[PDB]
């Protein structure tokens, strides 16, 4: 089998990218965060706290006749940005882009953050990391890859992000029309939970590139490109009055000025992040001030490629007996 889904951003900066997915009997539409970077399917439901509820649709296991209670299961969870969410569990009849999968952990929210509450595009996640991150308890439950994974034609999946447009998740097969050249693939480790991998190094504009490893992982539900503080510094210093603002929580820069690209090395190959996706807009509305795309991860404890770094490149999430990334450019 396979599935082919297309991904929409949120907003007109990419701050996130949202999926349909079909869960229950009859088919109940939720617009999902698909997140390489966590590994639990969690929606807003009927159970959900009224209060945090503000604009989502919601799942409801009631009106779902292949709804399951999963006695016993609850699930909590906080991601890198702070928010969290938590609740209990139903197994469900779970759908996206064609591909099918019974019997599948839905986690219903009982509790939502504010910046959950305060996003009325997203109704929940659907995490494709591995599943040994799932929160479920007493009993860890595996995500919709995983479960789909022995069925798909190929185990893979793909992620084809747009740049201020539509992208595409495939399930089970490589689409060799929408990349260019070759696909690279790269070793990961799957010690963290996460699709981790070394990339060999960065370019800055037309700069020369610098051979440095640079240990991260490859992570759909994070907005930006967080990397070690002396490569960003390299980086924002070729943009005219780029500084770093404490107050703002990142390096800001003058939307006058024009950004570099910013390539990073997949093996031998390179990808080039043009500096149009490292713009993402004024701080505040009327602000001259802007923010950018490429952030340091100091304090983060990992680096972090997201969509900034991903939607530059055709990537493929090789779930095979030994994993691998691979990555085209498009």
């Amino acid at each position: 089998s396979t599935g082919s889904a297309t991904t929409t951003p949120i907003d007109s900066l990419d701050d996130a990218y949202i999926t349909p997915v079909q869960i229950g009997t009859p088919a109940q539409t939720l617009n999902l965060d698909f997140d390489t970077g966590s590994s639990d399917l969690w929606v807003f439901s009927s159970e959900t706290t009224a209060s945090e509820v503000d604009g989502q649709t919601i799942y409801t296991p009631s009106k779902s006749t292949t709804a399951k209670l999963l006695s016993g299961a609850t699930w909590s969870i906080s991601y890198g940005d702070g928010s969290s969410s938590s609740g209990d569990v139903y197994t469900d009849t779970v759908s996206v882009g064609g591909l099918t999968v019974t019997g599948q952990a839905v986690e219903s929210a009982k509790k939502v953050s504010s910046s959950f509450t305060e996003d009325s595009t997203i109704d929940g996640l659907l995490g494709l990391a591995f599943s040994t991150l799932n929160t479920v308890s007493p009993t860890q439950q595996k995500t919709f890859f995983d479960n789909a994974k022995a069925s798909l034609d190929s185990p893979v999946f793909t992620a084809d992000l747009g740049y201020h447009a539509p992208g595409t998740y495939n399930f089970g097969f490589i689409d060799t029309t929408a990349y260019t050249g070759s696909i690279t693939y790269t070793a990961v480790s799957t010690k963290q939970g996460f699709w981790e991998w070394t990339s060999t190094g960065y370019a800055v504009g037309s700069g020369t590139f610098k051979s440095t490893s640079i240990d991260g992982i490859a992570d759909t539900g994070t907005t930006l490109l967080y990397l070690p503080a002396t490569v960003v510094s390299a980086y924002w210093a070729q943009v005219s009055g780029a500084k770093s603002s404490s107050s703002v929580g990142g390096y800001v820069f003058p939307c006058s000025a024009t950004l570099p690209s910013f390539t990073f090395g997949v093996g031998s190959a390179r990808i080039v992040i043009p500096g149009d996706y490292i713009d993402f807009g004024p701080i505040s509305t009327g602000s001259s001030s802007c923010f950018g795309g490429i952030q340091s991860s100091a304090g983060i404890g990992i680096n972090i490629f997201g969509d900034v770094a991903l939607k530059a490149a055709f990537v493929v999430f090789n779930g095979a007996t030994t994993p691998t990334l691979g990555f085209a450019s498009k």
